[PDB]
């Protein structure tokens, strides 16, 4: 029993993890076979951050002018180039500790885990979801740049997220794996503010299920709704709409703990009308969307 | 920017993690050295966990009736005794995964990351604290005992807790590496209750600070306060009393944000009496106790 926010066993991404240096700007890079991944924005110098033309900066820059470094030891850089707002840097010696892997794009309100890294080295985990605005409350200090997000399917290793950049109102923004931003952020320091921060419904109800299956049932009420009823609601407190699909990946928590989907919803319901009035759920005073359906079930099954 | 509960990063641990099966009980070893740390009730079968007689119970064992797996190969053990509530049992191969290490035993309020493990694989990581009632409060289905806390200063792994079981209540009790369990519990099936989760008081000052450096600044007062006032309220709301210990242990976030700790007591003071009002602070609606003054400065500072 127990309910934590829990991250992914970080070590098969710690093994991965390398320093990326040009010119004065050092962030982080990921180290898959014989490539490293990092942020173009390396490449920009104090002030080049307002308005950078990363084709033109990259012109100034050859192999040589990349060094990376894997704990303490050097890795020679034989080529390099720009995958939309990543840098692929080939080396010559393939990562030893490159696990089974993939590059995913998740979704909105998906969650993976972060290894928050500084100068190559890891320095801690956290458990994060992709926002329905696009953006990540992460924990990013400067030159956490190039740090990954990632899930783990066993022995593989899935990258979702690259860091890039924290905006102005201090949530992050970063890409996939192929450089493509989560969102409508570029890498360049400018305005750009982001969207309604909306709760992850199917995540908070995946989160009540939890609950229950760990003795916190205070909130089960005698109510129902339908899924037109239940996001009427969930529009006015800015959750996201619930459709068929979070309902049918909401069905093996469900069946568990045999409360119906939609019953649950109206739990939810009158959680928002009448709020929490000083109780917790779960140890926690606000309901909690950071738990995906899945995390719900494989904490609570054990999977390894 | 942001501020997350964030565990060690789990890798130097995760090499240690073994499997541990005695007759037709399975257990998590900690593989340190030639030496495999576990909790000694896996040598208990089903109901001898009513009241057991290790002592007696270890007559019956050999060293060939410990099966210890690392990945998906058996180690040879040459040699077993019982310390305290653990069973040390020496094999023939040190671990070649082992880190610098130390054996640490820590006091209330003092967090930790656990790598929770089933069948000596990891299944997630995630940040604890040693409740002022010697109970844990984690995430921990059967087949988790031998999973471990740890905290890492560079590359030394200070090993703190070893799970041994959840008490009738759903919270968690354990041992530090030489086998004194945390508090008066005992393992033993048997109606063992807890005493007063009383709020780490010096924890939730820390967060506190690290809510200002992060902007979240609301809840600071034109207040001031004394221990002794403070320490009145705090009584009141179950929380820990100060101490000038405490003070100035948070002294370095006091120099940091300007704010005296005493007016953060106060602070403190009058949203524990107001109450938060709705409000967040740090994407949390309750007083977060489980981040020290040390994982403040870690986290804002970005020790790797
Ligand atoms: C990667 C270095 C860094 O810490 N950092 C940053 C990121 C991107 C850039 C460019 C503008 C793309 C050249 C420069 C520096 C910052 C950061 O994002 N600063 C603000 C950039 C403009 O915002 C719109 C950083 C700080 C804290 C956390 N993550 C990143
Ligand atoms: C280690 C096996 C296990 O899962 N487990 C457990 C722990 C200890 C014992 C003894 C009674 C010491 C033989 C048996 C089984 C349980 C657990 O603690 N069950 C209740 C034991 C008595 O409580 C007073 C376990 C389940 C979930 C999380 N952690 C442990």
């Amino acid at each position: 029993s127990g309910f934590r926010k829990m991250a992914f066993p970080s070590g098969k991404v710690e093994g991965c993890m390398v320093q990326v240096t040009c010119g004065t700007t050092t962030l982080n890079g990921l180290w898959l076979d014989d490539v490293v991944y990092c942020p173009r924005h390396v490449i920009c110098t104090s002030e080049d951050m307002l308005n950078p033309n990363y084709e033109d900066l990259l012109i100034r820059k050859s192999n040589h002018n990349f060094l990376v470094q894997a704990g303490n030891v050097q890795l020679r850089v034989i080529g390099h180039s720009m995958q939309n707002c990543v840098l692929k840097l080939k080396v010559d010696t393939a990562n030893p500790k490159t696990p089974k892997y993939k590059f995913v794009r998740i979704q909105p309100g998906q969650t993976f885990s972060v290894l928050a890294c500084y100068n190559g080295s890891p320095s801690g985990v956290y458990q994060c979801a992709m926002r329905p605005n696009f953006t990540i409350k992460g924990s990013f200090l400067n030159g956490s740049c190039g740090s990954v997000g990632f899930n783990i399917d066993y022995d593989c290793v899935s990258f979702c997220y690259m860091h890039h950049m924290e905006l102005p109102t201090g949530v992050h923004a970063g890409t996939d794996l192929e450089g493509n931003f989560y969102g409508p952020f570029v890498d360049r320091q400018t305005a750009q503010a982001a969207g309604t921060d909306t709760t992850i419904t199917v995540n908070v109800l995946a989160w009540l299920y939890a609950a229950v299956i760990n003795g916190d049932r205070w909130f089960l009420n005698r109510f129902t709704t339908t899924l037109n009823d239940f996001n009427l609601v969930a529009m006015k407190y800015n959750y996201e709409p619930l459709t068929q699909d979070h309902v049918d990946i909401l069905g093996p928590l469900s069946a568990q703990t045999g409360i119906a989907v939609l019953d649950m919803c109206a739990s939810l319901k009158e959680l928002l009308q009448n709020g929490m009035n000083g109780r917790t759920i779960l140890g926690s005073a606000l309901l909690e969307d950071e738990f995906t359906p899945f995390d719900v079930v494989r904490q609570c099954s054990g999977v390894t």
